């Protein structure tokens, strides 16, 4: 049947919200009040891939945009990009590997590991207003844990 999707927001474990930073980048900042309308709403699709109780393969699209987070090599490194797609073909159950994240539940938070690049994670910096990036380090300065809020 169709692929199933949920609308959601993400916050990092320091409680920073995610916003657009130009057309193909996201940034994380501290947000509260009227400014919370600026946050990005995701359409999280539940996609084909290796699965376990606590490891669920998803794609992260921007709500009602033909834009997905994806993991590609850039100037030779796993990086996070926003990638355009053909809007008549997406989302789909069998998403290409660069679009797939393993959504991992650990200690009442979530981590999003690249299915394409094991042990690389959606990350934020401790500083305000810096890019969301694909980070090969857990337990350092880079923040790799999030909470999800389910949106109408």
């Amino acid at each position: 049947a169709p692929v199933r999707s949920l609308n959601c927001t993400l916050r990092d474990s320091q409680q920073k919200s995610l916003v657009m930073s130009g057309p193909y980048e996201l940034k994380a900042l501290h947000l509260q009040g009227q400014d919370m309308e600026q946050q990005v709403v995701f359409s999280m699709s539940f996609v084909q891939g290796e699965e376990s109780n606590d490891k669920i393969p998803v794609a992260l699209g921007l709500k009602e945009k033909n834009l997905y987070l994806s993991c590609v090599l850039k100037d030779d490194k796993p990086t996070l990009q926003l990638e355009s797609v053909d809007p008549k073909n997406y989302p789909k159950k069998k998403m290409e590997k660069r679009f797939v994240f393993n959504k991992i539940e650990i200690n009442n938070k979530l981590e999003f590991e690249s299915a394409q690049f094991p042990n690389w994670y959606i990350s934020t910096s401790q500083a305000e207003n810096m890019p969301v990036f694909l980070g090969g380090t857990k337990g350092g300065q880079d923040i790799t844990d999030f909470t999800m809020q389910f949106v109408s």
